[PDB]
């Protein structure tokens, strides 16, 4: 069961020490005792065996092994942020002469990536809409190396039909390297690697952290990837703090019972917002009605408190400031996945400008929600009360 | 005064809120009270207002502030450790057809960076002897975009002729980017950017952490090359967790003192090195005859503690295990900068292969030595013990 | 009900703690810096008001842990303390003087006794003791000398509930200028308003479930305005304080307490009635369950239950069979403290809570098992708790 | 001379603690995992002796700290407390009860004092108070029922150096078995072994040179193994403990505190032989330099001095050209506490030291500046010191 899996994962006794929790070990330096014990830890250098800071202490190698455990993966690498674990993990597959196919809903810093850091070193970037399923094949180029994908999409939510996509993608180039980010699961609504995606990159920062107050990326790969991630994301010095490997962890044990809070209350907010007479769409993946709702329905065992929706009229800057400036228990902040609820607001051609070489099919303010962990009634009420600051 | 400047740099009332030092922000989320205050923080989203944890909290700006005061930059960014801090500030000023001229005493992972990522990017990287000074001229060529120096080098301490090679290479490309690996000065020993250097780079993890417990790089530009800098190692995700941030201003306070120990303990031991039976040769930038040390002497404020020497004879295995396996006070790890004295041995073929297009002068194995902090004439006896291990 | 979900989440958090982000600064100092002499004037003048003053008072984020537990509980002012043992021993030492008498429930907690026999007693205070169902009866113990009234609801170990407004009620009948006090962890504060009933201070071992996660220790007393300035000034005689980093975690681990309590009220009650349904179960001692002790006082008195509770065997356990029993469970840990995410398990023998049950005998002759159920799956607990039946059969 | 270097660096760090690292890990925890019920055996009986056992007692981090700290002041045993003041109140509770007598030198830290006057005095323990030069005349003072003899050595703000080897003769002479405390923190228990000097407890605030940036508290007390059980045990029953995190950076600003302190001795007594020949300076308390009160001492039992000293202006300065003085320098900082790397200025009138001065009046009539000098270049704090100097001319 995954609340037990989630409570134990990880917790072995030499990362714990006899403590309940890994102990929290803080080295650049690792020492060696013998000449013999420094050949061995680096034959081990990447296999737990404690060898240089750079590549982790018993701290991180506790959060591998947990990470691996509930993505089923065989490698787990570590990041200072969710950005640079997408950007790393792409790059670490990539070469001149490269391309990559990404959905045209990835988050907006993973495209910039690849327009303004991939572009100039060779390696191009095509699109797709995120429910184009089987029709993928048609854009899988003899260059093409890395398919790039992100389930629920950000900002409106789109999910994709995940197993029509891969098999697509295996028909024509099996080699491929299939990526998620799948943040918005935290990796564990959405077993990623179980689709035939290779890996499964999460801003940990989000839903695992689970308190806004730490930054963190990771990346499960299947065994034929590993490797390659590990060796190239070292070559890039990418790794994190001990400190925020541990409150990775410790973010885990509460997961499933803030998950569970997150989808009942969001789910709440969005039946609620579907029948507002001032909200013109609502984009949850929980949600029916809502785009790609029956793949989220088939493939994931949970939704977490992240959606959107769309007002019945396009907000002017009065409208904007009124309505934003004056919530009481929302708040306007980027990030998400904490226990405080937030919002905010995006124009049609805000999103238009990142929804490469595509169009959006909406024209009123898109407001994008966090629900927390507050009770669902007073957040509801902070809505009623927006919404009549903009009638 | 520089030891006034390190116990005062970045500390102010915005950051410290009445303690001492800066306080810690944990954050990714922060928070707009209204639109308008969003507005401002996006425009000021790398100027230190706060905006978004991935760009930093007042822990971050604290410690940028500091380093930027102490080593005469623009702007200072920020890393998960020194090997991501060279290769994120290598990679945000080359593309595709640009050429990388660095000199071959480099630390090895920012060669390795060099031959198997950059490479398959279209990148190439020529080197240089660590003495070429003015000759580096004719190594420019037409699409060389950067010139990578660490003085002293890695391992066998060559200290280049600064301002010799940056006169030569204003010569020829003026526009060229010339970034430093000056870790070994602690950034403060060796003031890069007065010497026309246009980026000074350290691991932080070293001198300025001070303590072998935490990991992190800076990269701290001139105004030309700032926002170049800073907005490409932002698209690659680039950040440190705000505690090691306030562990590194930490560290600065102490370094002044630490840096004093570390100078007179590590030239008592190599002038006296210098002259034993059992020692064929001393690479320590502050001996009389080491590989520039003229250029020390002008150029550098004082010594840290690493150096290397080369014994009179290359150890077999049996011996090797002997000598290192054996020692009451000096410890085998990687790393350096800390309290504690290490100890570490490469033979002779081992710094060729890491050494592109040249040879070694020497035949005996090299032992590379941090002197910490401990008493020196207890770290002599221990050297002492250890050469009659092998005599 | 979810009551107090949004308080939990923004209690404590106000700008100019958080200073932009969401949870407090983490502000660590011995030394505060005035900038004037007229700041240092009147940061002394109000050294104790939320000021910044010294380290030993507190910096920002102890001011916002403060703040939060005193809107949570409904206090005047909080004070902090390095463990929940300090809080109670500092608690009760900052009201008493040589010749008091202080009248402790005995289910108190073993260290909160062993400091009233072992430290008070020397000093000329001495420490009588009362059933924990004794209600209003408690005015007949009253002595002229009784300075402190100590309650523990429910009780370490055993579980019983206090019927708390009979006591208090009799107390205030008696003895209105006593000092009532209640270690109030089990039901973290927040199950149980103790100041609502008329008691005094309400202490905590906020080690337990206000952070939530087994990895820090930390003491929390909120007191009513008649109490606060006594509790505050002579807690601070002992140099009594917690660091800037636990204050901040306690914080952060409120954000969520809520949520977490919901589960082990959850999960620990089917355990409950699975085990009250047991041929080997002798006894359930579970404050939500019925015919628990106490559980009337539950039912009317508190607003939820925790996770924390015990059950009693068919038999008691020789020391072989408790290694056979407790050596080998999948799921469950043997260790001290509880309030976390994970599942934990001891053994005491009836004969060991007599000794720690002064003036009183047992009621049971079977060993006492006490459960935290934490948060994992309740039908894989289920089944360790069947695999270790099996292993005692 | 440097001797104490190496064993600053290598002082608590075993393999069973750092398991790899050069500095120990940090194990946070309240409950501590038993794998069997032998394993829980073993730890009980063990639990003051360094198995894990539960939070309160510590962790692997608190073990490697408490054995740094008995190796460099040389004692059987280290109990740790959440700041230095924790630590005096705390030490000296644990060896006294109704009917004990404390003397404590009239130059004692004044919180020390305050626990002595109203917490100790209402649990019949009274306090009797002697100058600080008495040497072997305190004698006179010992009562058949006194417990303990607190020294501090230099004192609080004023930095008189105590003749300890004739106070602990006399008090071996009248009273063998008295307990004999110092709070040793300006020495940060290095500079003077206290233990060696017949001493029975060592207290320091580690908040101060220990921990070196201003930034954790906490407070140690080590002791003779004559003393060593009834400290650690009855510390514990008030549930003294500090948490892992500050244990750790205590053993991690041991690794600097000997370069750090050499600097604090060279900057500070270029500092006090400038103020003496100053003639806006009236008198120089620095116990390193010849006159000062104890220096004989000082040069005699010490082996280097801190950066913590006073001088007295040649006038008192009103409240408003106290502002001028101190609210205008651009490197000292006006803040309580000391030890760190920046410097600090306070200021005491001299009618607020007489008050604090128990049964003594002061022997000066200006404004007494307290300083202490950091790591700022010593000829920059010169020059800010002469510019204060310039503001009350
Ligand atoms: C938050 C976000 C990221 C980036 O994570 P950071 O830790 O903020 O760098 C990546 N992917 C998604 C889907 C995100 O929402
Ligand atoms: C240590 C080292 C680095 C790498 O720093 P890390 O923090 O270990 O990644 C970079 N440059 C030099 C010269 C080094 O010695
Ligand atoms: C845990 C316990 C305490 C003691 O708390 P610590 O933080 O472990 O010192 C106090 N009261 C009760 C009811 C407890 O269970
Ligand atoms: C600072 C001080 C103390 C108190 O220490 P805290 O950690 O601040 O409680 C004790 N003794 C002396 C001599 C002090 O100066
Ligand atoms: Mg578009
Ligand atoms: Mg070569």
């Amino acid at each position: 069961h995954l609340d037990t899996a989630l409570v134990n994962a990880g917790r072995r006794k030499k990362y714990t020490q006899g403590s309940v929790n890994s102990v929290i070990q803080r080295a650049s330096s690792l020492v060696f005792d013998t000449v013999e014990a420094k050949k061995h830890a680096t034959r081990n250098r990447a296999k737990g065996e404690l060898f240089y800071g750079r590549r982790g202490t018993l701290t991180h190698f506790s959060l591998q092994e947990a990470m691996c455990e509930l993505e089923g993966g065989a490698g787990c690498a570590l990041f200072p942020c969710g950005a640079a674990a997408v950007a790393n993990t792409i790059l670490a597959f990539v070469e001149q002469g490269d391309h990559v196919l990404m959905t045209n809903t990835a988050y907006e810093p993973s495209q910039d990536f690849c327009t303004k850091i991939l572009a100039k070193l060779g390696v191009t970037t095509g699109w797709f809409d995120p429910l184009i399923g089987a029709d993928i094949a048609n854009l899988i180029q003899p260059n093409t190396k890395v398919v790039f994908l992100e389930s629920p999409g950000s900002i409106t939510m789109e999910v994709h039909d995940v197993p029509a996509i891969v098999a697509a993608v295996r028909r024509v180039a099996p080699e491929a390297i299939i990526m998620i980010d799948n943040t918005w699961a935290a990796g564990v609504l959405f077993k990623a690697l179980d689709f035939g995606i290779d890996i499964s990159i999460q801003a940990a920062t989000k839903y695992l952290i689970g308190h806004s107050d730490g930054m963190i990326g990771t990346a499960v790969a299947n065994a034929r990837c590993w490797e390659q991630l590990c060796e190239n994301a070292y070559l890039m010095g990418q790794m994190i703090d001990a400190d925020t490997a541990y409150m990775t962890s410790r973010g885990l044990r509460t997961l499933g019972v803030r998950l569970r809070q997150h989808h009942e209350s969001s789910l709440r907010v969005a039946e609620w917002l579907a029948q507002h007479p001032q909200v013109a769409r609502v984009n949850h993946p929980a949600l029916p009605g809502s785009k790609g709702h029956e793949f989220w329905k088939r493939d994931f065992s949970g939704s977490s408190g992240l959606f959107s929706f769309v007002l019945n009229k396009r907000l002017t800057d009065a409208e904007l400031a009124a309505y934003l400036d004056n919530f009481s228990l929302f708040s306007m902040a980027y990030s998400w996945g904490g226990f405080e609820s937030l919002i905010l607001a995006n124009q049609p051609e805000h999103i238009a400008a990142i929804r490469p070489e595509a169009e959006v099919d909406f024209s009123g303010t898109l407001i994008r929600l966090h629900i927390g962990l507050e009770n669902v009634d007073d957040l509801l009420a902070d809505l009623a009360a927006g919404f009549a600051r903009i009638v």
